[PDB]
């Protein structure tokens, strides 16, 4: 392995371009972003043949520094005038590679730094806010992309990947976990009726990449419509099992959105202990289940 | 001093009776709670003089156990038929106190575990599911209550407050933060649009006691309202520093609720250094200013 | 209540005087510290009834910004030519409160950030550096010191208080916990050889302050010698509860340094369930906690 | 991609047997593990495709509950015979797959807890407790481990890799990072003496597995003796970039310990910025970082 780069190179714009023009769901009420705010948490990675003495002998000829990438990555959110992070990261991407020749690869995180929407009256109305937001330590949309220069000199992004992390719900009945293996090791006892809480990350995969950008709106799957394309069967489904769950968002999220080729889980168990009723934190080892459904 | 007692008391409520018949506010949308989830982190601490010697001779005859403090919290949320977190508190040093003739003080902290409706569809009708519910890890609701055993054997509160934690609010313009002293130690130019980012941290006082527990509801102040004063007063505001915004939601607060006697005030400046126009994360160290107004 | 200030000031000094001239004790080798790096988390807070108009009108006309105060800092660790958190405290206390006349109140904490000696092997031995340093995220020093103006304009320390924080300690065995209340509020069985587990904040203060400073370094009682006090009790003690043994702690502290006025404690119980060889694993979130105070 | 498993799963064994007759490294004092207390935290993660119904039909008839996986490795550790957190780890894998025929694939990381000794007087002396341990949030051994079942019901292991977690080191002086990339986005200016602060996370894979796992202890490789390295290794050199450091590091490692196939770095960059004596702070959040692997 040889690569190096940038992280936590946090970057806050103002008055991005709006996403607009989205093609809506049932699941979500999700039909753009106004982009007053725009915060996105990147990471960069690098590599390239012409970078070994740079490890091999301390030759900081071919080295671009560190904090030069994080310069690179704010000024070009700057001057960005598309509307996702999907876009942003093909925008970086293809400008790193354009700038640094030798550079053979580039990989790039975008995660969103998410902020809500507050109350404010004027003239005795309540609305929204377009000046004040409420910082947001829930879920977030993520997204992934890895270019590579080729032989012939041509660009090629080489995988890209969309996501949601952080989504953590919990329900409260309708939820069942019977039938697993009993045997020496086994002392959980089936549960016809528990408050199964969940933690989700989802990520999806375009069968065109392009759509990923938001360019033509109307491809775009956003992170805001998972989200609530996942709370929808949740509460629809009486759940066998977080297995069983995570394999029923799947299906829907690739009902709704065909352009889409896969949806991968990343599912974690979190359900309290029952001590009205009454329950309380478990001990801190907790189940995991990873899925990838397919177009 | 010598108290001991349990922290991260974790207990989670389902179906406690609904907080109904509050007085709504302009500035927000609430009119009560549905309870349908409701969760609270409890810290107990009790003390008294005949602990003595469970600390000089190792003598644990007069020792509840802190494990049995926490089995003492969970049964009386299971048993609660009041409303909110403050009620929950009293309910409970009441009873611990009646218990157990040897403590002479008890205080105890709620914090709230909040959570946040979804959407789910039902025969293309989407709605808020009263099943599924979000995990928020943003501002929630705190209560502190102390209470102690008199000379007399009546018990009597001598402490109690409310509050709001964890907000996180950042307006993108329409803040200054000039006019301030310039010596040898200031480096800090003067800034007539700062993009102000706010951590608040707002505690209130009642003017009698009893309004706290939810009782009558009508003289109860809920948190989200709280909130909602803050955002509106922040929006509205030509801020001319961290100090002068909370002076002015401070007396809006004590507008809006006659019956509060004194609001507090704990802030942290966590704005961006700026780098269309783009920010970026400050050194770690941060401002931060304390302050009551009282009614 | 009317104060602001500044968190989080990290400041990393290299090449602090040395402490030096420290009177041991049995249960510590501490000899002194070297400084080659002194690293320090600096919260300030400031008060005076002439801060109002910053909260009532807006005028920051005596507003010192936050920001200076952080430059301040940093600014005075390069220039402080003592050998202790303690001391630092005062000498920014100090020159804050002469410098800004309108202050009437300073309150200040210093949290050590420490490090750790490594090996490295030159000139044909194996032997500590003087050059790289470890970063240490466990137990750490801690200072606090409160100064005000009197109306005559002298200054006046009115509180200080040292401690050591966050020591996690655990004993296999040898502590019990019996004997407590068994009623109908109680599952916890008892334990007659139980692996206790126990974080330490331990908090001392000086009959005089001066012994603080370093100034006089065989009146100082150093963080790493409470350290060795609280594990070599805890290793003596057949321990009952932790009530028991933090009060033996705090006796001894006493004991072996006769300056000191009193020490509290703030202990909490992380103790392991217990699940050939014996096995045990984390407990559910809920923590026990004491605070207690030994005084002289 | 489909698996499912447990994480966090804590575990703490006392009086493991002892690891003793390793080989010793000029850079490194270390000479075994005493296994009074030995802590790991363990994640399982399993395989198969007989697991597809419980994902597409809820069908849990063959799902072993992660709670049950937690049960099998707590238990497993009071039965372990061994002496290393590698050596743990195939013996969970060998049996959970010898247990569980329809499981295909185990993986398996296991994560020290580290415990610290502590000093206690008794018997007219001050001497390390054989009781009463210090519980360290610094740097910790790893251990990873992959194992299939082959259609014949044979078992393998498929990858197998040790490491160091959590290193933070800082030289205070003899680095410079110079000479780099000036162009339209370069505002870091030259520094030819900087105080180079850096994580490590360091990971090892032996050319035989069995070396892995302690049964014959001269070959196996300390995660204590790789500290050791690195700390000599930046001390010895004048760095002219983290990248730099690293590689020395590597073929270091790779020199005493010939057994290895190759070792892996991730660096992170946190020196502080600079602001009488020389006074730093800490810088934004973003952090420079490296991966890079040296092999024999
Ligand atoms: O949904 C669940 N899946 C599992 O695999 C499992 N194991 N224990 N509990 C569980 N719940
Ligand atoms: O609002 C602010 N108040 C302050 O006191 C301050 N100091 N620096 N920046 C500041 N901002
Ligand atoms: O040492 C202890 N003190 C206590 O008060 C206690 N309560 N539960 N366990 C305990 N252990
Ligand atoms: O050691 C370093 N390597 C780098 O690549 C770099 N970039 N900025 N600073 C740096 N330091």
């Amino acid at each position: 392995v040889m690569y190096y780069g940038k992280g936590d190179v946090f970057a806050y714009r103002t008055y991005l371009k709006p996403l607009t023009g989205v093609r809506t769901i049932p699941e979500s009420p999700f039909s753009g972003r106004d982009h007053i705010l725009f915060g996105v948490n990147v990471k960069i990675s690098v590599g390239g043949t012409k970078l070994l003495t740079s490890f091999t002998k301390g030759d900081n000829s071919l080295v671009v520094a560190t904090d030069s990438m994080k310069n690179f990555i704010q000024k070009h959110l700057a001057s960005y005038t598309g509307t996702t992070i999907e876009g942003f990261l093909e925008y970086v991407a293809t400008s790193f590679l354009k700038k640094y020749s030798h550079i053979e690869k580039i990989s790039l995180i975008g995660e969103e730094i998410p902020f809500e929407t507050t109350f404010a009256v004027k003239n005795g109305n309540r609305a929204a806010s377009e000046l004040v937001f409420k910082k947001s330590r829930n879920e977030y949309a993520t997204a992934y992309l890895n270019m590579v220069r080729n032989e012939d000199n041509t660009l090629n992004i080489t995988e890209q990947q969309s996501g949601l992390a952080g989504l953590q719900l919990i329900k409260v009945s309708g939820n069942s976990f019977v039938g697993f293996i009993r045997d020496e090791y086994t002392t959980l006892p089936e549960d016809s009726n528990r408050p199964l809480f969940v933690y989700l990350n989802i990520k999806w995969k375009y069968k065109n990449t392009e759509d990923s950008f938001g360019t033509n709106p109307e491809n775009y799957v956003a992170a805001e419509q998972i989200r609530d394309i996942a709370t929808s069967v949740f509460h629809e489904t009486e759940t066998l099992s977080i297995q069983h769950l995570i394999y029923l968002i799947g299906r829907r999220i690739l009902e709704r959105f065909p352009q889409l080729q896969e949806v991968y889980f990343e599912s974690q168990n979190h359900t309290w202990d029952k001590i009205g009723k009454v329950y309380t934190e478990p001990r801190p080892p907790y189940g995991f289940q990873c899925f990838t459904v397919t177009q």
